[PDB]
């Protein structure tokens, strides 16, 4: 039933989890040394959402520059939001970026299934 809250450093991202609103946000960088660290919390936080009820999730992701194990870490979540979305549970997705191409961003929409919107701003 508790969001989840971690706050933002040089090189880990703020992430919050607002449970009862179903939103997972996240900003900034992600160059942790240990991305399962950070990460893992984040992936059980959501598995522990989609099994406890049936609301829908969404993300809202504002993230810069992601180190490979961040990479991995997301594209976990991803397929967790996708096996869930598969299963009939509303998913949706925005990805914002500050065009001053996302390529990262399309790559990964390309194995999403779900709404997936990368907004320019």
């Amino acid at each position: 039933m508790s969001d989840l809250h971690i706050p933002g450093t040089q090189s880990t991202p703020a992430i919050q989890g607002d449970w009862q609103a179903g939103r997972l946000s996240m900003q900034g960088d992600s160059y942790p040394e240990n991305s399962y660290e950070l990460f893992g919390q984040v992936i059980d936080w959501v598995e522990r959402f989609l099994a406890d009820g049936q609301r829908p999730l969404e993300l809202d992701l504002r993230l810069l520059y992601l180190n490979t194990s961040s990479i991995k870490a997301m594209m976990d979540i991803l397929d967790l939001l996708e096996e869930a979305h598969q299963g009939g549970r509303p998913v949706s997705l925005r990805w914002h970026y500050d065009r001053r191409v996302a390529e990262l961003a399309e790559e990964f929409r390309e194995d999403c299934s779900f709404p997936f919107a990368i907004q320019a701003h």
